[PDB]
């Protein structure tokens, strides 16, 4: 079973669920079958595809983990899944999306933008209002000040529902 491999640069943050299924305060956002393999029952290790036909390949406990740290911020979600594609020094050469130099002497690497429209699209699938001019500028960016995984919400109750 090919997996992609963790940092294991921050703290032991609990994160024991089973094989899949992101919690209720998550499928109360997405709540249109947003990639539905993580809440089917598969293994954390397991790859799945990100967008049909683009073949991008992520690890689903590294999009459970980008769900669970960006879960009400969409912006946080596109900084953590491009960072799950782009691990190597390709996006520290390369200028970010649209591969354009920065100078007029070539020192630019080939940046794979395959992996970009499949997380750029799957983003705007998570927020139709998050327009590709932030994330085009973000993915030339790629840093910030804080954590910012504090999200807190509780939402007591919420998971009874209406009979259809």
């Amino acid at each position: 079973l090919p997996e992609q491999v963790a940092p294991e640069s921050r703290n032991r943050i609990r994160v024991r669920q089973d094989l899949a299924s992101l919690p209720a305060e998550l499928i109360n956002q997405i709540g249109n079958r947003c990639h539905p393999k993580l809440y089917d029952e598969g293994d954390p290790s397991e790859k799945l595809e990100l967008v049909t036909g683009t073949n991008v390949y992520i690890t689903r406990a590294q999009l459970m983990n980008c769900h669970v740290s960006a879960g009400t911020r969409h912006k946080v979600l596109l900084r953590r899944l491009l960072a799950s594609f782009f691990d190597r020094n390709t996006l520290a050469n390369s200028c970010g999306t649209g591969i354009r130099s920065s100078t007029n002497d070539p020192r630019r690497k080939p940046l794979d933008s395959r992996v970009l429209h499949a997380v750029k699209y799957y983003c705007q699938n998570f927020a139709p209002n998050f327009k590709e001019s932030e994330m085009n500028a973000i993915a030339a960016d790629m840093c910030t000040n804080a954590r910012r995984v504090v999200r807190k919400s509780w939402m007591p109750k919420v998971k009874v529902l209406k009979a259809e």
